[PDB]
């Protein structure tokens, strides 16, 4: 620009306000793919996949969000969690699609099982049918010498991939031939990953690891096609990570040095968070913690590998738990209860510009829910990462409760609740009547039979540059409809769309949707 | 806090998010105190003041907007105006309430006129009644001995106020004696200040000088008490400063070396603004330039003075045409249409530093509508300044309008309208059938007899730190009782509260804001 009294170029009143596409308003849906309907007994990257995909497209979202796509919870008491992964890299082979294996060869259409109960996954019964049928098809793949046998072969030998692969294979091979609770009682050879015994492992476990490192190429070539056709059709797709990893892993076995183990590879302190305001116990969640010093020496590489597969998957990922990065709760692992612990100094920034330096920009949501102390507000707007609003929590306490709408702010993500609320009706239904009136007076006296109208437009309404809505608040169900009750062992993460519900009966579910984007900028 | 991985204190969680008390969310009333009820042809800074305040105690506001409070235009084409100020920095006379003057014992009860026809102000006849009598009451002030006098004498003599007022005094006297239509057409020694000229001025209008300082002292002590028992009820008064000034004031005259002027003191250049999207002719306003060049090597004095008189009358207030900071539109002097004109780079934030520097923290709201460029949304955010946000623009055009709730920011104060606007009832009135049912439908298909509730609602419910409703739209009214109509020149400036309203009547109108206040976090 000249200088200050002299002349602007003639064209001055053309350089109009700036909007960067980081800011555009949007809308998604939560919809984990094991919801999706269909006769396998399990949602999966198949048909239903590219219809869910069409019917966003029709409704006007631009996202979709999704839980950890990891291979879930086997221990009877986590069974399907997302969250007790067996790998934070590998993907869960359930979602792998037994009609795409057909169309590509590698399974016969006599091999599909008859129609299965359609209406909730049955996680005791699912891997039995499926498992064996995915391994064929592993096994057909691994004999074969066409295109798809270069694309395993040049997906095995690519260095992002087999930096985590090659150990969660191996890892997996020794569990299956050891079948010990946890690594640490295996022989010391595998324990300590002796060369040698590594090299044996391949010899005698070759036909099990090939099959596992096939069967992750089906999921990865699964996926990738899921996420260009959301690309083709506008829609981005939003990931889910924990910010920690399970103990029993490839994840801590072959990077022990990440992690504060003992001398013998026991967790020194675990995880959890201390009583508050909310919580007279505080949670012991009981995960190995990071060695955040040694990290910060070899420039956080862990952590890049872990966000280099979070962006192969995802355009963008909420991280559980963000508030550790700036100060962690950490519990002597001898302890039974979460009281006994101290607070830690998180990485804060600095892990974040070692990202932003190997990966470049990533796009992270941090949740940033209950209690949080003002570091971990500074370090979320020192990266300027979104935190997140949720109506479910806005309307039990008084006008500053931050979750309300006129408290949101423009780089946030609001949800009328997320997989660990009940669906908008079912929270309805067992609301206290003083927070109900609440609720009603708030969004100006609305009726209580447009309660779900009423939730859903105050999220597509609100700054926030994102909303994100529950499928099972589009399709108007209640408490028997909703993914997770938090601290319960049994009957969470089986929700599917019943059989009844297609994507192409949702016609008017979409318009209805779209014409409140169109109204509130989210189109 | 400590080394990453070590202890923090025990008390880590007691750390809760700060909030900035200048973020605090906060609702006002936009009312000029000539639109006071009261028996005297115009409102004043007298008892009706108090009760206001108490009124807007009641109903939980915690600020108070005005017009500027200036010597208003005196041109029958601009009678009343607050925006043709005769003076910068001088108080409008008009607002000096009789009644505190008699408690004073500088006018008698006697003298007071008989009540006066109470629903309009009457521009053509108000100062040939109440001009006599504030210089009766100035006159006896100026021959008393007592506690007023030492106050006269004591403001007469501060620093701040004698830099404005000493010029002021002497530019009316000498306007008053020489009565042609500028300063440009003085006898050379009046209008190029000779030292001798002054003192001769002094000598021969004493009593006018003397009068006029008293006058400016009268004014100074009502609205100091005004601002006092605000603030004693939590209550801002927020003013409104023009960014030009007018050519025939003492503003120019006295400081001619701060304007571009040629070498006989006629304006080289003239405000304006160009053609754009919404207009084909622009606009000549014809006030002088800053040679802001000049103002830059003595540290922006003149504007340094001109914002310590606006923090003396107000605790925050709006700069009308801010974006004229960044760019400015500069029209040859000779020329009589907008379009032959240029921009020029305006100071930037350097004035704004220079004002932290010598002033201190300011609380100032930009005047940011129309079409402006990128540069002056970087000034705006670069000094931290709220712009404004409009309900009665935002339904004409589509999602992106910048005034709908949902583009809306934190740091951002929102009108229902503005004294420019008609009432939220008469601007409904005139709207096209097509912009009305958009408005409806946006604020979720409320009902067209509830429009007023609705844009009132709508501003409260912002995330804007500040919302603004106009006292009209609390009472109900229509096109009547509108302010201003912009570009016209008869009947503007003249609406009052009428003499069947009283505050002491308006607690149901108090209580349903108070409510809204509540239920938005405002209060
Ligand atoms: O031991 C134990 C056992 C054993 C072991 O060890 C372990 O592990 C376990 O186990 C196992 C089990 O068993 C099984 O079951 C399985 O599991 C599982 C599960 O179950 C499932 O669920 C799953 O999970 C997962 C999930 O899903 C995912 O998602 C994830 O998660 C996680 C995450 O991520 C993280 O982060 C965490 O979270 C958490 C946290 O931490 C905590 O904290 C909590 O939170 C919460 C809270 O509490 C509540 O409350 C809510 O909140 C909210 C509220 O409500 C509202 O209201 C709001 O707030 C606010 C307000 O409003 C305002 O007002 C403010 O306040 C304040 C005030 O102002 C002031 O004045 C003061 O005050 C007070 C008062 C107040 O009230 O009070 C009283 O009166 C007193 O006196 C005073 O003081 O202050 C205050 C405060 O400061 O503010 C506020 C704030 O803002 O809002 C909020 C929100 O935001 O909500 C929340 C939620 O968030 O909780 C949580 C939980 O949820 O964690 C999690 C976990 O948990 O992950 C997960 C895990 O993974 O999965 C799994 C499966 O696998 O398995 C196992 C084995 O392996 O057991
Ligand atoms: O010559 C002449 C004559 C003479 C002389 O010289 C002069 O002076 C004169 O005079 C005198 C007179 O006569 C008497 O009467 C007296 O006076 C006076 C008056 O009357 C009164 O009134 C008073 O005044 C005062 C007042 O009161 C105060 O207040 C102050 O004022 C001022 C201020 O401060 C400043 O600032 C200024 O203002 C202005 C401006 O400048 C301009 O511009 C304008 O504006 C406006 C506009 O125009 C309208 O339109 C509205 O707007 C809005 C809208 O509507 C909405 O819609 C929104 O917007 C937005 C949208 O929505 C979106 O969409 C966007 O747009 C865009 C788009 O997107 C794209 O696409 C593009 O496009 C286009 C399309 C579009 O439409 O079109 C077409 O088609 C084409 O083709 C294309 O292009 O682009 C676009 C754009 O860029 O965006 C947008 C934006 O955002 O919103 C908006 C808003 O914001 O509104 C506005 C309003 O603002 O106007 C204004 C005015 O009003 O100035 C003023 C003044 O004027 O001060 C004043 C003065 O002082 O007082 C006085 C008394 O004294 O006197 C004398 C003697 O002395 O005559
Ligand atoms: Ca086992
Ligand atoms: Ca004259």
């Amino acid at each position: 620009v000249p200088a200050v009294g002299e002349d602007f170029p003639i064209d001055y009143a053309d350089w109009l306000p700036k909007r960067d596409p980081n800011d555009r308003r949007r809308a998604g849906i939560l919809l984990h793919p094991t919801s999706f309907p269909g006769p396998y007994g399990i949602g999966d990257l198949g048909p239903q996949a590219f219809k869910f995909l069409d019917w966003l497209h029709l409704a006007g979202c631009s996202l979709w969000q999704v839980l950890p796509l990891v291979p879930p919870g086997k221990r009877g008491n986590e069974d399907g969690s997302p969250y007790s992964g067996q790998d934070a890299n590998c993907g869960n082979t359930l979602l792998i699609s037994l009609e795409e294996l057909v169309d590509d060869g590698l399974l016969k259409m006599e091999e599909l099982p008859e129609p299965l109960p359609t209406d909730r996954v049955n996680y005791s019964t699912i891997s039995e049918i499926k498992d064996p049928l995915i391994t064929k098809a592993a096994k057909r793949l691994l004999s074969s010498e066409g295109e798809l046998k270069d694309q395993l072969e040049n997906f095995r030998r690519d260095p992002n991939i087999s930096s985590w692969l090659e150990d969660a294979a191996y890892f997996a091979a020794i569990d299956n031939s050891v079948n010990t609770i946890s690594w640490y009682d295996w022989p010391e050879p595998l324990k300590n990953r002796h060369l040698a015994a590594l090299e044996e492992v391949y010899q005698s476990e070759k036909d099990f690891i090939d099959i596992f490192i096939a069967q992750q190429f089906l999921f990865q070539r699964q996926w990738k096609k899921v996420r260009d056709y959301a690309r083709s059709k506008g829609i981005s797709i939003m990931g889910d990570m924990p910010i920690y990893v399970g103990y029993h892993s490839a994840d801590v076995w072959a990077n022990k040095k990440q992690f504060l183990l003992n001398r013998k590879g026991f967790p020194l302190i675990v995880s959890g968070v201390p009583p508050d305001a909310f919580s007279e116990t505080g949670q012991l969640w009981g995960s190995p913690l990071y060695d955040w010093k040694a990290m910060e020496k070899d420039g956080f590489s862990w952590w890049v590998r872990r966000i280099q597969r979070a962006t192969d998957l995802f355009d963008e990922f909420r991280i559980d738990h963000f508030r550790g990065f700036a100060g962690f709760w950490a519990v002597p692992s001898e302890e039974k209860i979460a009281i006994l612990g101290r607070w830690k100094v998180g990485p804060g920034k600095p892990l974040f510009d070692a990202i932003l330096q190997a990966v470049g920009k990533i796009n992270i949501i941090a949740e940033d829910l209950g209690v949080i102390t003002e570091d971990v507000v500074q370090l979320r707007k020192s990266i300027e990462a979104p935190g997140m609003a949720v109506l479910q929590f806005a309307f039990g306490s008084d006008a500053e409760n931050p979750h309300l709408p006129h408290n949101h702010e423009q780089n946030q993500v609001v949800y009328t609740g997320t997989h660990d609320n009940d669906t908008i009706r079912g929270w309805w239904d067992t609301l206290p009547q003083e927070e109900k009136s609440n609720v009603l007076k708030y969004l100006s006296n609305i009726e209580e039979e447009e309660i779900s109208r009423g939730l859903i437009e105050g999220a597509v309404s609100s700054v926030a540059r994102i909303a994100i809505i529950p499928m099972q608040d589009v399709l108007g169900l209640g408490s028997d409809s909703r993914m997770n009750i938090p601290a319960t062992q049994f009957g969470n993460w089986s929700w599917r769309i019943p059989s009844s519900t297609s994507f192409d009966n949702l016609d008017a579910e979409a318009k209805k949707l779209r014409d409140i984007l169109a109204t509130y900028g989210r189109l």
